[PDB]
């Protein structure tokens, strides 16, 4: 769906973006600093769940630029790895929050941001 | 969600880029000119729904910046009409695409396309 290489990374880098609000929004409520509203909070990973799948389909052949490092289209496999592991780790976060089970969202929220830190050291340039 | 009004600016442009492409990926196919896979496009306007809801709540009060006019806040009921319309639009597109109606899926693509190019003349700085 894009024109010229840098729409894929203007693509990628705005899904990226509000994947990130969606996630750390929630950080104030697993910490206790905000109030737990299971039906809030099983919508809004509702919304990270779609742009979840997102990001991915820009990393296409050819489209290097932004602040992405090479390594994610010479090793293909291994950052496909890292996506699809993260998009399992949403599908457990998922599971925690249709559950309305805020420990099991603590845990999960947890492995995410972990998923994300890695892929992160990995494959985005300084 | 937003720590400073900056933050709720880089959302509601990233979410707009997104439903643009979202939305703009369409157009060969309403045109003929890429194939209707009726379930490609049920599954596009699917994204299309979850992301057509989120730019709104990025232009809370005291948001003003980017390309927003200054307009937005002021005609709140107004701006707000347009953005309900705009969604109920995309309902009527959902309605075709689950239905796998081709016919119903352009008349109702340019429909959304107009509601885009409305709010657009209106809202949004040259
Ligand atoms: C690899 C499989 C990743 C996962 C999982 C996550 N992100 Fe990431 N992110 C990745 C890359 C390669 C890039 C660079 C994209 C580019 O072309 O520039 C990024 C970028 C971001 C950004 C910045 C987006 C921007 O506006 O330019 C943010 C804020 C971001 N990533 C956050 C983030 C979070 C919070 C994640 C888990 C919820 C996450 N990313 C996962 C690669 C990968
Ligand atoms: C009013 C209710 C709008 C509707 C419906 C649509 N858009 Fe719009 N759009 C609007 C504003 C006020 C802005 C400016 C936001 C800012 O603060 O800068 C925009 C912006 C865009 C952009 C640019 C985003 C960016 O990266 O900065 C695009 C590409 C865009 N809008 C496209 C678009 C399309 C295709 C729409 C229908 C599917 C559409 N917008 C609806 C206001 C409104």
């Amino acid at each position: 769906q894009f024109a010229k290489p840098e729409d894929a990374v203007k693509y990628r880098q705005s899904a990226l973006t509000l994947m990130a609000s969606h996630f750390g929004r929630m950080t104030p409520v697993v910490k206790g600093q905000a109030p737990y509203d299971a039906a809030q909070i099983k919508a809004n990973v509702e919304v990270l769940k779609t742009l979840s799948a997102l990001p991915w389909a820009a990393f296409g052949p050819g489209t290097e630029g932004g602040d992405a490092r090479p390594e994610i289209w010479s090793d293909a496999a291994s950052f496909k790895q890292k996506q699809q592991a993260f998009q399992d780790n949403i599908v457990k976060l998922s599971a925690a929050a249709d559950a309305g089970d805020l420990d099991k969202l603590r845990a999960a929220f947890g492995d995410v941001g972990a998923s994300c830190k890695a892929c992160h050291i990995a494959y985005r340039k300084k």
